[PDB]
């Protein structure tokens, strides 16, 4: 996740957002259960 894509990519738990990650909370800025 966290890494472009365009198409659906794993909607699992840690999803591909086209666009900048962080790690913080939101599903582009993403963290893992934490």
């Amino acid at each position: 996740g966290c890494k472009p894509k365009g198409a659906p990519c794993s909607p699992l738990m840690y999803p591909c957002c086209t666009g900048p990650c962080w790690d913080l909370s939101l599903d582009c800025s993403f963290c893992v259960f934490c």
